[PDB]
């Protein structure tokens, strides 16, 4: 393999023999695969050999092997933080590998925490951050790599970016400043709005997402554009939500009205308010239709807009009050139901909407068994209690069974009073069916629903904070993608001053596994050395 | 509660519990706990031809029973 | 098995319900058997739905809750 | 957590002792003399 004895000495980390060779006319050559003595010293992590071999020519520091890797790449990959620091201090040159994997990338992919920390603490951290591949399928930006692989290194880096100054008592002298340089991708494809936040939320970095720097970044983006967009959306919806509420409250239902006033003698007392409210409702509905022109939410909005048009239709063409008020009831009900979904984009009400959605989904899943049970009990009660008004029709019977599911069994009026008056056709059968219904629906079905709901709520609460931050990040990312060029540069800060005074099992197990793997490797090397000792030692006394 | 109360106020305006918007929301709050007066409020007016919108009122009753006393109470019991 | 008893009751009450096809019977017994037959018909359709990927787990949950209730029924009836 | 931390300390001590042992064996190879198998 063309291995020089100097290469062997550097590989096994023998400083004195390396010095003896270099002093007596040694030469720097390259073995097979393009390696050298510095590469072997980097692989073995012998800092003394590096410091002894580096100050003879100052020309082997930046040498490329057959794959293009340098000494820094091997030193960072093998986990030798001190060797990496020694190399970097001695004017090491950063060169991308033929694969386009830098030494920092190799350190991150092998999950070497101390090497990454030493690289960050180095005076050339920004330079090492600058060089990375912008188009390679792998080997992405270093910040994303440390977010994905080593959250603790990124936490330390952010605490370095914390910039906690003026630490002289709590006497309203704090001028703590937040820097946002590392939260923005440093390359400059497409421009992703929040690369760091998306990386954190994708990898479930809840501990990293809860850092004060990230929280303050989200808050600053909020006050920059998120609150403005949120207020705009809520005002656009309220412009039709509110006037409908005034129209409903100030007009007695079932009574016809138009722009002039109440027509069912004419009132002409709230005429201006009524006309303004219907004009606003019509304009908001037309605006919603236009925004639709240019999912459960879509159906909800379509029903809302259609019923809003029909409700305030007497603005131009008169209509019967019956249809008008049916559409008004439908419109107001669905208006507030849709405002419920409009509240989802908040940090205090979103989780409740998520819980409502999951419980509703479970109920819709169980509705088949529900309706089959209701059909059985309703038909039974319809045959058994046919002479009673609630069970006089099959549809009324199923509706009454649905009503009494919640435990409102009218035991006395429906069973006991007819029985004592000799009105039950089948007394024993009716009482047995009553006992069976009470055991089955209000006890068993309701207990099943309450257990399913307690499981759903627990599952949702497992990922509460992560979900909240995920919704906030998604909303801000969509808003950034909406505002193309100018508003971003107008509101981007990269810095903000805040006045506080107002004047863990998987990681530990993986660490243990790495320690055991290192022990195994060192034991193989030790066993090989002892076998060599037995092979090469000489015996002159006990030759048998 | 506002949604269901306004709906019940328009649909059942001819009944004393839902004769006023405030009374309508208070009655909806009361029936959240499962004390829906199904018979007196829905069935008796229906058989006497007193409901203005029978199909709409019954659909709203089913929706209310599914939503508030089942889903909301189950959500509260899970949170607790 | 519970399914066999359910099906036997269903079939017997079905024969009695539509018995006037050949031999007339009093309407009282006919309609008692009709109520029993329809109730148990849909109760057995519940078990027929068990062999599905969307409704089987709900039937399993119903069965386990019913078994627990039958276990506790002794204390229940004493109280 | 206490048991896991104790195991981690035991493994750390094993690692340190293995480094010392490896250094001693390297010294043995460095300083031992060979008079028969000199190739």
């Amino acid at each position: 393999h063309g291995m020089t004895p100097l290469h062997l000495a550097a590989k096994n980390g023998h400083d004195k023999v390396v010095q003896l060779l270099l002093k007596k006319g040694a030469l720097f050559l390259s073995d097979h695969n393009g390696w050298t003595a510095l590469h072997h010293a980097s692989m073995g992590g012998y800092t003394q050999t590096m410091k002894v071999i580096l100050d003879t020519n100052l020309k082997c520091t930046d040498r490329l092997d057959e794959d293009g890797n340098t000494a820094l790449h091997f030193a960072a990959r093998e986990g030798h933080a001190k060797a990496v620091a020694l190399l970097l201090s001695h004017n090491a040159d950063i060169v991308l590998n033929k694969q386009q994997a830098s030494f920092l990338h190799l350190a991150l992919h092998n999950k070497r925490k101390e090497v990454v920390l030493t690289i960050i603490r180095s005076k050339r951290w920004d330079e090492c951050l600058k060089i990375f591949s912008h188009n390679s399928p792998g080997n992405k930006c270093p910040i994303t790599e440390m977010i994905e692989y080593l959250p603790e290194c990124m936490k330390v880096l952010l605490d370095f970016c914390m910039l906690h100054s003026t630490e002289d008592k709590s006497c309203r002298d704090y001028y703590i400043e937040y820097n946002f340089k590392y939260l923005q991708c440093p390359l400059e494809v497409i421009y992703e709005p929040l690369t760091a936040l998306n990386a954190m939320v994708q990898n479930n970095r809840i501990e990293l997402l809860n850092h004060p720097v990230c929280k303050e970044y989200l808050l600053m983006k909020w006050l920059a554009y998120g609150f403005r967009a949120h207020m705009m959306n809520l005002g656009s919806y309220c412009l039709g939500l509110i006037p409908m509420t005034i129209l409903v409250v100030n007009i007695k239902p079932g009574m016809a009205f138009n722009s002039t006033g109440i027509i069912n003698i004419l009132d002409t007392t709230n005429s201006y308010l009524i006309k303004t409210c219907m004009i606003l409702v019509f304009l908001s509905s037309i605006f919603g239709y236009c925004k639709e022109a240019g999912d459960i939410s879509n159906v909800l909005e379509w029903i809302i807009y259609t019923t809003g048009i029909i409700f305030v239709l007497p603005l131009f063409v008169e209509i019967p009050a019956h249809l008008q008020w049916q559409c008004g009831a439908i419109a107001v009900y669905f208006y507030w139901m849709n405002f419920l979904l409009y509240l989802q984009r908040f940090e205090n009400c979103g989780i409740f909407i998520v819980m409502l959605e999951v419980i509703l989904k479970t109920l819709l899943r169980s509705t088949v068994v529900f309706i089959f049970l209701l059909l059985a009990f309703g038909l039974s009660f319809y045959i058994l209690l046919n002479l009673q008004d609630p069970f006089s029709s099959p549809l009324l019977s199923i509706i009454q069974t649905f009503s009494m599911m919640l435990g409102d069994i009218n035991y006395r009026e429906s069973f006991l009073e007819p029985y004592l008056r000799n009105e039950l056709a089948h007394p024993v059968l009716s009482f047995a069916q009553l006992v069976s219904f009470t055991i089955f629906v209000p006890i068993v079905l309701m207990n099943l629903l309450i257990g399913l709901a307690v499981g759903d709520i627990a599952e949702v609460q497992k990922h509460a904070s992560l979900k909240r931050i995920a919704m906030q990040v998604e909303l801000h990312t969509s808003l950034e993608k909406k505002l193309p060029l100018w508003f971003l540069r107008k509101v981007d800060q990269k810095s903000t001053i805040v006045y506080p005074n107002k004047p863990s099992l998987e990681m530990e197990i993986l660490k243990q596994k790495y320690r055991l793997k290192d022990l195994t490797f060192l034991l193989e090397k030790q066993h090989e050395l002892i076998k060599l000792i037995i092979q090469k030692m000489e015996i002159i006394s006990e030759t048998e």
